[PDB]
């Protein structure tokens, strides 16, 4: 049984102590976007057995073409991954993979209510309600949306973590920390980085947020450039890894996918059902597996 997770100040706790978990993000769930083939039980069990992953993220597209708003089959793919995470005793992040979620509050509420009713009794579930807000106000745009969605989840699932996206593609955790979400337990805040583009400047905003007493979760990170492509930046990735290990920050690498781009963990044609030998991982994938499998035990 995975531990129920909670927040106290800047820490996510398991069994009364800071704990952190490392794994992979799936790519966009969207129909015809390629990554959908990896949303299955075999992939989830392989990530556990071969990568020693403790976490998987289901990245459910929303207003993007082929996403949940126009194609509900996206949610069936999410369900497959959630069921498989629970069966494999892995945490699972249910991600509303939107850039504009404040426009779709009632849809988000209805979706997270269903997810909470069905899955809320499990320790495994982590709700991520707003992937990557753009250059929009924390106080006036994101936080009202978050308050409403959190109220709806908490009425059903009083405990399990809810992770809230932050301004500028989930960079401005320092801004969120000056106006945190109150009145509900076990709320944390999203930080996203790509080590080819982001370094100490972004680490400093993260440190500021931590010092101001909010907890961070890296629901998405890449070893490559911020556009999802380019060379693996080994040195800067190791810097980010140390930062996350020091501060007990959970992390999901982008992405378990076979598209030709730097962020893909897999070569094109890597099997939809797992079993990948090392020579079928990309430089990004091999580094991701190394970080995940070497993540602290707790």
């Amino acid at each position: 049984m995975v531990a129920p997770l909670s927040v106290q100040g800047n820490k996510i706790l398991a069994n009364g102590q800071p704990a952190s978990f490392s794994g992979m993000s799936l790519f966009w769930s969207n129909t015809e976007w390629g990554g959908e083939k990896y949303y299955n039980a075999q992939v989830v069990s392989w990530l556990k057995s071969d990568w020693n992953a403790k976490l998987v993220r289901a990245a459910m597209g929303v207003e993007d073409e082929g996403g949940y708003l126009t194609d509900p089959a996206n949610k069936d793919r999410v369900t497959q991954v959630v069921d498989a995470a629970i069966a494999n005793d892995m945490y699972v992040i249910i991600d509303w993979h939107s850039h504009n979620a404040h426009q779709y509050q009632s849809q988000a509420i209805a979706f997270f209510q269903e997810m909470a009713r069905k899955y809320g009794a499990n320790n495994h579930v982590i709700y991520e309600i707003y992937n990557e807000p753009l250059q929009v106000s924390w106080s006036n745009t994101i936080k009202p949306y978050a308050q409403a969605v959190i109220a709806a989840i908490r009425a059903i699932d009083p405990d399990n973590l809810i992770i809230v996206g932050t301004p500028t593609w989930s960079q401005d955790v320092d801004v969120a920390a000056n106006d945190p979400i109150t009145g509900y337990q076990n709320i944390a805040y999203t930080l996203h980085f790509y080590a080819g583009t982001h370094g100490q400047y972004l680490r400093d905003k993260a440190q500021t947020a931590l010092n101001r007493g909010i907890a961070l979760f890296v629901t998405e990170w890449g070893s490559v450039n911020a556009n999802g492509d380019g060379a693996v930046a080994n040195s800067e990735t190791n810097a980010w890894v140390s930062f996350m290990k020091t501060n007990h920050i959970s992390n999901a690498n982008w992405a378990l996918n076979d598209k030709v781009e730097g962020a893909s963990a897999l070569v094109p044609g890597a099997s939809a059902n797992g079993g990948w030998v090392n020579s079928q991982l990309t430089a990004s994938g091999a580094l991701a597996k190394s970080i995940i499998s070497g993540w602290p035990s707790y």
